[PDB]
This record gives structure tokens, sequence and C-alpha cells, in this order.
């Protein structure tokens, strides 16, 4: 029957696609992941209905309840078959989900507003006039809490008590709190969203740095799915047949409005 | 039933698995020095086995003879039972993924072209437009092929050259490779992965370097027999490493730490 797809409103991933309010289901939608899951559907032979996670979020399990939320969450309780996202690879993740190999590589990386005098996170670390944070419930956010290198630990024990709250509910809100803040803020965000707003008007926004890590995202399953094997050699024959890196091109360079 | 030693087959690429000094004196794993063989120690360590590194025989990644569909290679030794685990630069591709499983990617890489210093190619589409300047690439891996199979116009147009040139533009190791770039004064080109092609270029006499972009992107991954019970473990072995910060620093160990070609 219908594989019930759990994925969430990240551009390019998923956009709601111009007079979506007079279509319906799978047609409201588009951008890379849209795609992407159409391929991926294709190859498995199986019919599939995107649906916004419920809740916003990517996945992160409280610390005290010890439940899931998020695109995890939807797997790990069975709302969901299947996340086709930018769901990114982590060890705690893989305790509970299968993922496929990666479609899609990234780090963590530093925007800044156009002439912050920050080149690295070092330098975020040494210094207090330009506060940073991440996205919530998120890879990003735990990647920080949980790292016993020095300068992110440091970095870490500032975000987690600053006042006002450093951290915010998508990326589109700490794109704006840079934008914003006339220098003063600084996003920790993934490299793969980083690059595509950097090629986005206002055109104010850049990449600096190198990346803090290095990790991919992939579709995830329930532990134990019997879409798991084919949807890993799926993603794999795309990789191999050109289609990923067509795919990217045509979501972030054509998507581009900077020159 | 009771633990056994784990038997992993690895090959002799720089700077992965290299000959130790003394290796003449040393025994057993004590003869290797390298990336994989800090890297299995780890893995060896988190899963809690112990291990022999043993060199695979014919000293080849892994391909599928087409004629008699048999596996040779560090891929074979995991197919016909001769070995438990590959800790080596084994690329994921589709094809070995129907015969053996993967962990996730400890390294990253894309096909990439070495020259010799001062050779005029930019490009995969420069190489493809001339003849002055052969080229090729390992026999028996991934990239052969990834060129093999490509329907891309250009990489195609390569293959094409490259199935039918004369002498052949093949190696059977990439020490082979890299002595033929340097030795062929500009006229042979050498496609091989990002990873040693980085290497060499912080090996004396620096005399090379990358060009151009990547042609694909890939990853390396520990790899086992299908449906082995080691997987999972290991599996979760390479993230916790990855996410720890350990992967990257065994990096620039072997890679740049003690590059010959400056700061
Ligand atoms: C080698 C680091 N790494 C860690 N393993 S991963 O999260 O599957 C991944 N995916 C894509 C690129 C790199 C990568
Ligand atoms: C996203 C392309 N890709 C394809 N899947 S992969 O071979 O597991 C891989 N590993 C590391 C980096 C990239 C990568
Ligand atoms: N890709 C991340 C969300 C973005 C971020 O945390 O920066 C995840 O899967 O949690
Ligand atoms: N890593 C490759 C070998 C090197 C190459 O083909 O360039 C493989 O696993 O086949």
């Amino acid at each position: 029957k219908t594989v019930v797809v759990t994925t969430i409103l990240e551009s390019p991933y998923v956009m709601m696609k111009k007079n979506h309010e007079m279509l319906e289901g799978n047609e409201r939608y588009e951008g890379y992941c849209v795609d992407l899951a159409a391929e991926i559907a294709k190859h498995c032979g199986f019919k599939y209905k995107l649906t916004i996670v419920g809740d916003g979020k990517y996945g992160a399990r409280d610390a005290d309840t010890k439940i899931w939320n998020g695109m995890v969450g939807e797997l790990v309780y069975g709302k969901a078959d299947i996340a086709i996202a930018p769901l990114t690879i982590t060890y705690v993740r893989e305790e509970v989900i299968d993922f496929s190999k990666p479609f899609m590589s990234l780090g963590i990386s530093i925007m800044i507003k156009k002439g912050t005098p920050i080149e690295s996170a070092e330098d975020l670390s040494k210094q207090t006039e330009i506060a940073y944070g991440t996205l919530d419930s998120g890879s990003t956010k735990e990647f920080f809490r949980r790292s016993k290198i020095a300068v992110f630990d440091k970095m870490w024990t500032y975000m987690r008590s600053a006042e006002p709250s450093v951290f915010v509910r998508t990326t589109a809100e700490g794109v704006a709190r840079v934008r914003k803040s006339k220098g003063k803020y600084a996003y920790l965000l993934e490299s793969t969203m980083n690059e595509y707003i950097e090629q986005r008007k206002p055109c104010d926004t850049m990449k600096v740095g190198g990346n803090l890590d290095s990790k991919g995202y992939g579709i995830a399953t329930p532990k134990g799915s019997s879409l798991g094997n084919a949807v890993n050699l799926a993603v794999l024959k795309l990789s191999e047949q050109g289609l990923l890196d067509k795919l990217k091109n045509k979501w972030w360079y054509d998507k581009g409005e900077c020159g």
C-alpha cells in the first residue's frame, strides 16, 4: 500500500509550490527531497504520500522522558514509514532508526552577516560581543552538547546559558536573526543550507571558515523495515548515475540569485 | 561459540597500510602502520574483538569477472569467506552493496585528475578533447568501473579512448600510476581518488598536483560479508569515531602532519 513519507519544510529540500492552496497531495510540494522521493519510489516500486512532520522538528530525545520528537519520533512511534529529508546521520539516531548510505554531504558551518569580523569557530569562542546559536531539536545542537572538543565545548557552555536564547525554532529564523542583528549574531547551521542562503537575495550573508565536522543526510526508516535494503540500493544507483549531482545543481546553483 | 580472532583483509596502499621501518624483524600486526592500521585498532577496541591484519593476496580492491562471475580482491576475500572484515580504502558501490555490507563511510572521496606539474590540463573535458596526453586508471577498482559504466558524454568519451589505448593506460597499483605520471614528461595523467591524489601531492619530489573538480562523490566504508553479525557494531563505531573528531585527526596525521612538501 501507500508508503507514508515524513519530511520537513526546509528550503530548497521541500517548499510549498506557488498556488499550492488549490493543489492536493504530493503536488503541493516542490524541491530537492520531493524530486528525490519520486526517484526513490520509482526505483523501489512503491506509491507514497508526503506528509510534513507534525511538530516541525528534525528529531531529538528528551533527556528526562526519553521520548523522541520530530521526524525521528514519527519513525520510532510508527507514524511514518520513511523519512526523506535533510536528516543527518548520527550515532544516537542510528541506535533507534536505520539510515541509507548518505545522499548528500554536509558539515556544521558558520553564517555571518557580510563584514562581521569572524573567520572561525575559535574566533567566536574567544569573544562575547557577537552572539551565536543553533537550531533547536536538531543534530547541530546535539553536536555541541555532546562535544568534548575544547573549542566546541566552550561554545556550548556559552550557548546553553545565553540570555535571551540564542537558539531558534527554524532555519529561516536563524537567518533572519543574522540579517537583522547588524553583525551581532552568527548562526551555526549545516553547510548545505548556508550555501543555499548565500546565493539568495538580499545577498547579505556568507559562510566563513571551514566546516566544523563532516557527515551526511540519509533516508531513514524504522529499525528492521522491509524497505531499508531497496532504498539504500536506490540511493547508490542514483548517486552512480549522477542524478544526485543533477538534483543538487537544480535546487542550489540554478536557484542562485546573487550572480 | 568462543571469541575468535577476526581476519581483516586490507591492501598495501599508502598511507592507509604501509610496511614499517624494521618490518623485516617484526611479526603480525606490528609489521604495518598507517591510517587503516590505526582505524582497525580503534574499531576493534570499540567492538571488543582481537584481529589479524592480512594483506589481500592478489593485491586488488575487487571486481567481478564478466565471464566467470568470480570476485577478486578484498571483495572476493569477503564473498568467499576468507576474511571476516575489510578495513581499507574500499569504495562503497552499488554492485558491491549487492554482495557485501558496508558501514557508513569513514572517509569521503571523488575521482580526480593527477598531473605532472605544468601539464596543460585543467579538467576531464580537457583530457577528452585531446590525444597528446594519455590517461588511465587503476585496474580492478571502482574508478575503472565508473568510466566503463558512465552514460555522461565526457566520461563515456574518456572510456572509449582508454579501453582501446595502446600501450595500455591502466595500472596494477597506485604506485605504478604515480611513477607513470612522474616519468612521462607531462604526457600521462592519472585518474585516481582524491584521497590518494592529495596524499601524493604532499610527497617528495612534490612534482604532481590535483587539478579540476572531482568527477563524482562517494566514500570508503568498512565492509563485512552479507549478514555478518559484526556489521552493526562496526557501523556504530565508525559513527562514534566520526563524531569524536578522531577520523579527522587520523587524516591529518597521515596526510598532512608529516607531509614532505612544506607547511
Ligand atoms: C567521513 C565522515 N562521514 C561520517 N559518516 S556519514 O555521516 O555517513 C558521512 N556521510 C557523508 C560524508 C561523510 C560522512
Ligand atoms: C553523497 C554522495 N555519497 C554517495 N553515498 S556514499 O558512497 O555512501 C558517500 N560517502 C561519503 C560521501 C558521499 C557519499
Ligand atoms: N539536519 C539536521 C537539522 C539542521 C541542524 O541541526 O542544523 C538534523 O537532522 O537534525
Ligand atoms: N578505492 C577503490 C580503488 C582505487 C580506484 O579505483 O581508484 C576501490 O575500492 O575499488
